[PDB]
């Protein structure tokens, strides 16, 4: 059984390109390195994995009313992900042929150029995670995208406590909530579901599996189906399944830290906000803590400011749509103001003070669907 | 107190993005972090430098009908490059206002948006080189721009032999000859000049230098001014003055490298030609030397070939347009046939071999104009 078959270069680097965000350089495991294909009567599949993230892309035989693969042999072989990709994006016709011959050593034809890899066999590739395909949840491409976005950049990155590297999804009468931390600041979306309402998850994904998941999903509105295990996650799409592994242990609970009253209330324009918050972060020192200072009163007047001695200071005026409520003068990360910024969607912000201690919410108007929080600079 | 001005933030910006790239990060002279504003009764001029690379960029105070720049106290100042360019970009307004007040404190304003930076004097600024009256040569600005393009990769990036860093400018009867070598490959490049015959010159001008000098030159025909002097090199392009330090001593002949008479004559199409190297490229195995093959007899084919021990190999025959002489079997490196290939603009190339052992020439066939030099891989 010596794998051959021609295939259309176009969706071949598609898929090797989709796979290889799974295959990482450094790996314990040699095999991993590779890329698993297998030829079948009904297409062809390419497989990439690091053990806690698997991707296989599947290419059909037909598809629309066109011939994309034409399988000659049916069979498989596992070639070095990094050299393979590096060729096929390279091969110079829209046609490439691919052929195993004995000992592994593997033919890859395109016009006049022909390239030998020494192949591995495809027995000693890992095997998928088995899972119970059931009980899928079922989310437009789009939203899950949006979901990932407005959440996965809270996540910390360090490893010092790994539960927090991954994003909390808790599904609980048909509502989905994500929530991502860092002890510094925060992130919640929240999603109604179309599913029974007594089934319940209360997981934990890793960030770089959203991240990369997020890369390989196109813009549109097809369902992706989302089946979760107690130590798995399956993201099934067109032509895609991709795995994660789940991180193990309890997720924090934050819902005594989101307040549920505010202090002062502030609903100013999100471009003129970010725009100030952005200048006065440019004075920022390596060895130095950046910190931005926000000095508000109603009815309308906020102060921007910061300094960095020896280098200079910034300060700015800024009129609030409406400011109701206690005057506040409170300092906080410029990078984190920012993070939060980029995900709201809308023309203005509502940003809820408890005063200069406690932390403090960031959200759209009339929106209960995302929720942006951030612990404040404790001041002398 | 001093200098005050109000100025348009395009023109601004531009002039400062135009003079960063003589600022150096690792610097030994303190004040050359910074750059130096000079306000007159003409405009602003704006200096950047790194010691052996100076340019200043000038914003005249009207052009035709638009006023640029308001000039309420002449006056200069040295600030900080990095963070007053940061700055620069983000200001809110069309407008910008720069004043500096007592211990060279200046502030930088824009609508409401306030900055403050430590200025510094500027009479501790260097002085720019006083060569602007000598003779100049034209050239325009498009031809300067390919024969930087065509020369300056060839240069050596090592410290032992340091005029090899830099590419000799030889004029003399109304041309010009560029020559680059780093001792394993050679660049030639000659172009015709509107000058009288009796100038003549003979200076090696840092390739650094000649990279950056045209990141600040645009795509079009103007003619740039240019001074050459023993130590300094000036080129006048409109508003903006660069200047480079020249590299002393004696660039070596390398005419004794071209083989008197050439044995293999190829006559290829030369995207096809980069093409197949390219691919044969790819089996690169960290840290050996990438080697490629070429196999060449009369009447067809071409035959490119690599060899990677445990990785693969690659074999790709090209269709040439004509073969005249010798069979030949030579070895080289990629990168340096690649960096040659990439500037040649001909639809076809002409390479000529002399044996495996000795240096092998590209050109455009029917031109002498643009000669690129390669030694081949010594094999045992
Ligand atoms: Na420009």
């Amino acid at each position: 059984s010596h794998m051959k078959f021609t295939i259309q270069k176009d969706r071949l680097v598609e898929s090797v390109q989709d796979v290889l965000k799974a295959v990482s350089s450094r790996t314990t495991i040699p095999i991993l390195t590779g890329i698993k294909i297998v030829a079948s009567d009904d297409g062809v599949s390419f497989t990439g994995s690091d053990s806690d993230i698997s991707i296989e892309s599947f290419i059909p035989k037909e598809e629309g009313d066109k011939e994309i693969v034409t399988i000659e042999q049916p069979g498989s072989i596992v070639l070095q992900a990094r050299f393979f990709s590096e060729i096929v994006k390279k091969l110079p016709m829209a046609t490439v042929e691919i052929e195993v011959q004995n000992q592994y050593l593997t033919i890859i034809r395109s016009g006049k150029a022909e390239f030998n890899l020494n192949g591995l066999d495809a027995d000693e590739y890992p095997h998928l995670p088995q899972i119970e395909e059931h009980h899928a949840i079922q989310i437009p491409t789009d939203l899950l995208k949006n979901l990932i976005r407005q959440t996965v950049f809270a996540v910390s990155t360090s490893e010092t406590r790994p539960i927090l590297t991954g994003v909390n999804w808790k599904v609980e009468q048909s509502e989905l909530l994500c929530t991502a931390t860092d002890s510094h600041r925060l992130a919640l979306r929240k999603a109604k579901l179309d599913i029974p309402e007594d089934r319940s998850y209360n997981v934990v994904i890793p960030g770089k599996s959203l991240t990369e998941l997020s890369k390989i999903l196109d813009d549109n509105q097809e369902l992706v189906d989302i089946v979760i295990t107690e130590t798995q996650v399956l993201f099934k799409a067109k032509n895609v399944l991709f795995f994660s592994r789940l991180l193990d242990g309890n997720y924090p609970d934050t819902t005594s830290l989101i307040p549920q009253d505010s202090k002062t209330e502030i609903i100013v324009n999100t471009k003129e906000f970010l725009q100030a918050i952005d200048r006065a972060s440019l004075l920022a020192r390596e060895g130095r803590n950046n910190v931005v200072k926000l000095s508000a009163k109603p009815a309308e007047s906020i102060e921007i400011s910061s300094n960095s001695p020896e280098i200079g200071k910034v300060v700015e005026a800024i009129v609030a749509d409406q400011i109701e409520g206690e005057e506040l003068n409170i300092s906080f990360s410029p990078k984190y103001m920012l993070d939060a910024l980029k995900v709201l969607e809308g023309a203005e912000i509502r940003v809820s003070f408890t005063g200069a201690m406690r932390p403090f919410l960031i959200r759209t108007p009339n929106d209960e669907t995302i929720v942006q929080l951030i612990l404040p600079v404790r001041t002398y």
